């Protein structure tokens, strides 16, 4: 009933793209939603294209949509190994409903 | 697939931000309202201007200001892709704001 | 098949889609009520600031009102008699009511 | 009138310190709240020992203070220029009530 | 100094509230002020619940005030940023005493 | 002695177009003589184009004055059924005149 | 019918903002300055300047500085009609007041 | 005919239509004496900021002045004596004296 | 800080009162204070009875004062929005003190 | 000894010239000289063309003067019926000198 | 006779305002310093300005700013007549000054 | 609030006074405070009395001063438009009080 | 023919004609000068902030600072005789003591 | 073990170049360093173009230099009589190796 | 030789100010910055920006928002010298920086 | 020839040259350090920030931050002993330790 959750990122300066001083509202909504999550033992991974390249190779999945869509595609994100979304961060809805959490 | 677009979207002067109000009832205006909340939903924000409600943008705006001069404001709506006129007079096709966006609509 | 009738709260506009703040239930049912029309489907609503007195005439609203208050809207009234109060039917309802597969 | 805050980290590799895998959750809580500050228009400055060190020396009051009790006394914030906290970011409810802003 | 007034109506389906034929002679009385006192360059801000439901959360005053009485003390005025008036909207010598401006 | 006003607005968003936030001077002006005689038991009856297209076709004064000059004729005022003011708001010396009141 | 039109006139530098101050009274300034009440009397305001009181406004004003370039001060009056020359040397006729104000004058 | 000759206030101007804000009665009777000149009919005005020695030598306004004061002013005389006090005489007032037709 | 000076002049035909060939000493002091002020970039506004009859009814502060004494009390001479000085014009003096500038 | 000044200013609005909000620095010295010497007993007589056109022609010295070199050329100042200055003020030492009196 | 004219002079970089200080001691300086100060006294105003003193006035001013881009910073002096070059590389003649002002120099 | 510091210099050769050979060392120390000062945006003004003499006589407060103690008592340092040094410059211990900034 | 010599106060430059606020005195001699040098008259200066040692070895103008300090500058020596203090000679002055017509 | 340091400025108004309102950073080092310097009775001659041209001509070093450089290649700076800087200002450290001082 | 011209370097968007973070590792930057860094030592202030941390300065400066108008983002790094395009898509040679810079760098 | 390792602070990036703020010692150690590279001359380095296990397990480097912490960084081993702490080694120690010349 718990789906696992994995996002690959395009590339950012760092694991969260939280960094610098402009805070973009989407990355923040999904770095809060994934601490939480982790504050409950329930770990989303998260890759960044800059810091594991290989990765965006060695999943096979992630490596035939990038052959058809692009870098521009990402994040991807991966529920259960299938592509559930492109180019924007998950809901909060669909985040807890494939973690069978309540977020806010 | 390309990087998402900005999209704003200037309106005709309607006694609502909608259009969804009153007796006509244009099922475009219902159209492109569906589509703009569906976006909102995906953290994926169209800005929307009235006429009657925000007239110094129109102006601010020396793109919208322009076409303004040389069409007319029977010209609007206008949509704003990435800073460019892309649509004037009706609104956008959902197939031109799925392109734009990214997002399967409907 | 069944008549279903909503009475609204006292809103702005029609569908209360007026404002630059949509209510992500209010377009749903819309939505629903719109396709239900072009199935030539009628789902009567009444906007509480327009139509105060068919919140009086309607006796099953009417009682309702008068136990609950202005709180209570919308009603949903389900072959004339009280279905959902206080947020509006959920789009799994209305199929069923309708037999419209929305 | 409106109380000027500003805040003056320790020495960190981003400006929100938020640059790696392991969220700091102070850091995480203070950032949230700078930015929805800023979403009022309310702008609370901060800066960064690593990047900005000559600001920690020509800032009297913060100077005196770190002249005292060394590096380690960072974060420190100023409420229109005095020392109002060191050591830990202030509370939520201390930013809530300088800025007359509700961050629940 | 000239006192800052800003006012939180309660929902309403326009800005002034004067929206259909009955004409609420209070909402007329205190519009006609606001309107003369821009004239003067005096700017009386005001919300309407409805659309800015927003702003009544987050200025805390207003939120605490409400957590209190509920959506029934409004229309709250502010003046200078505290609670003047509650329940009512502010009396016509009340707005020419704060602004130093005749409404007669 | 005392003659009967109707009032044929143009198209307006409400019933007396003081519905947003800039204030039109004449239609705040109109509207308030109108309440004024309101509240004195005198009845001026008025029509928007928007809300009742149908009456600017039915009365066939109005009627015959738009087919020659356009809807950028209106407001029409009538007075006993009689054009007598086209494109602005009667003055109020003309509605006190009208209705035997001394309106400000 | 037309909607009324916006009317703004520059006068020359004047001893005062009628012009009817003094000796040599021309009528053109009496039959202009009733025209501008009679308007006002009916809430339509037909803005006017002064050279001598108001220098900085014959600056701003884009569209009157650049006739003033072209044409000189002997140029005075200029009256602009929604924003464009519409008149100069010489104040507008009646006709025309009536014609933009929609208001029968005299 | 009778004579008419109207003895104004102080002001800054011959029509005292000098400033930003036109005096509705001002122009008004600007407007009859105009029209009367070009009858070929005179009504002599006097401004009493530059012709103050006419209000003393007039021993008729002078008079009044010494009970009422520049509170009495505009006086109009009608052949010699005063018929109107503070406000100018109304358009049908200079009709009938004049006996033309404004 | 700066203290504000705002005058408001009998009904004059002038802005300074100096229309004549007979000069009022006293409005010739005042013109040229005002003058080396403004020099100064310190700015004494004035109103003149006859041009803004309408700015002596909205400032409550001089419509109440003439209320109670008439507008023979003109010149009024306000000072932070204060009544300062009725009757006569300020003296050198005190336009010195309240500006800082020595006004010899 | 003591030299008769008459002064032709160009057309202006007032016999000083000083009526508006601007004031000409040279219009105010020669104003308050004139002004000082008329305290003393001593008449400087101006005119000014808008008011006096007459005089600016039957003054043979100042007819002909007009005649070569126009209306731009006023201001022009009589010392004893003599041209003495065209076009600028006389200087405050030129009065000083052709009235005997020392003038600041 | 015409009106005086506005005169607006824009020297080179220079250690005083005057040039007057030092060793080269260019009689033009003097000479034009002279006449300034003639006019001075007669209450009307040349004004002048250094660049080394005041740098951005030869930004703000886009006349003197175009014509240094087009000729470079050796056409000053640059001497403005109501606002328009009227001279540049040396300092105007005293027939000039004496021209644009109505005043008998020397 | 910022404290404002003007320094009323006396007559020198160039606006630091370090116009020769010899380096007078307290015009070099309050030049480099001024320079410092300057970097963090706080604007210290001074006034040479050889290019500015008019200012030392429209300052009501020097103006005042020197009147008393003659020319000697320059460089006069005012601190929010009042006397606070006169005689010396102020030292560096003063200026960094003053402004919050650390001139070490 | 006699000869002048002129002592100026500490000045910015050697006519003191510098700055912002020409000080007409000064502009009136430093024409003075420049006519006479034209004539091929030397009318030596000196300025105090650089010819220090000057005011120190002539006798005269030492003196005459020992008792009323540089308050007493400028000094104009004509034939080594103090002939002004404190203002600069009179135009008239200078023509009379080299005889030419200024 | 201690060289000798000459240095010839470009044309410069004042022999610091330190003159005016606006101070060059490198300016203000060097006149720093080199009355530092001469407090400690470490003489540093400096030239300046404009007061004295003869010894850019006089010193052969110097003239050979600007023969093939141009005065744009100024300051230059001499060690021991041998070019050893030019266009820029010799470093602290520089200044500080020569004359075995220790600069801050 | 030449007075000493101003150079500032506009870099693409980097994660951080001199791009020596990360893995990639381009010599040029190095080349570049250590460049800077001998020029800082002697009192010449070369001015980097990174679009990523200064977004507005691309746009405020008219010269290289226009050139990025007709070339793309591609084009940076851009240098301007002297206010002007010297050099794009790649960081000024050694060479140039020295020629630009009177230093004799290396 | 002899093995150098180097134990950087908790640094940014791998050469502490990121920021804004260059320092001057660690630019020069960087550019020591990719010379040698070029001479086929591996001086390997350590980041505590991205490394902490490696400060562990070398007893030498352990034990000495037990004794002194984190203030004795950097700390440079050359063959396996400390040979500098707090301070990078100096371009002529390089020089000996490698035999190139820097
Ligand atoms: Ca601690
Ligand atoms: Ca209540
Ligand atoms: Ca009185
Ligand atoms: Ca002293």
């Amino acid at each position: 009933a718990m789906k696992k959750i994995e996002i690959f990122d395009p590339a950012m300066c760092c694991p969260t793209g939280l960094c610098g001083t402009n805070i973009n509202p989407e990355l923040m909504r999904i770095a809060v939603v994934i601490e939480s999550l982790k504050k409950q033992g329930i770990i989303v991974t998260r890759h960044n294209l800059r810091d594991e390249p290989q990765v965006y190779v060695s999943n096979k999945t992630v490596n035939d949509f990038l052959q058809k869509h692009g870098a521009d595609a990402l994040p991807i994100t991966l529920v259960d190994g299938e592509i559930a979304v492109s180019q924007t961060y998950p809901t909060t809805k669909q985040m807890s409903e494939w973690t069978g959490v309540n977020l806010d």
